[PDB]
RNA sequence: UACCUGGUUGAUCCUGCCAGUAGCAUAUGCUUGUCUCAAAGAUUAAGCCAUGCAUGUCUAAGUACGCACGGCCGGUACAGUG
């Protein structure tokens, strides 16, 4: 299941302002940056062994 | 600048101190136009203390769901500043 399509929203409404919705930032979420950080530090494990 | 001078006797020469002399530090008195630098609640009481201040801190890079403000363009995980 995709996790990011299941976040609750904040129905953010105040007078005079535009209608707004707001969502939190998901933590402990596997993203293409996290997987690059993991494989970068095994590129350092190989560099030291060489 | 490696220095003495007054005072014991009727007069002398001594011993010998007292007093004078110059600086330097704290206070104090009287006086004080300019300008440069500058010590400053140590001495008595390491006594007692109203009030204020003297220690806080965020970057691209720990954690942002405060509309606090704006803001995409509007299904759009999290724009951003915070």
């Amino acid at each position: 299941d995709d996790v990011r399509q299941y976040v609750v929203r904040k129905p953010l409404n105040k007078e005079g302002k535009k209608p707004r919705t707001k969502a939190p930032k998901i933590q402990r979420l596997v993203t293409p940056r996290v997987l690059q950080h993991k494989r970068r530090r095994i590129a350092l494990k190989k560099q030291r062994t060489k």
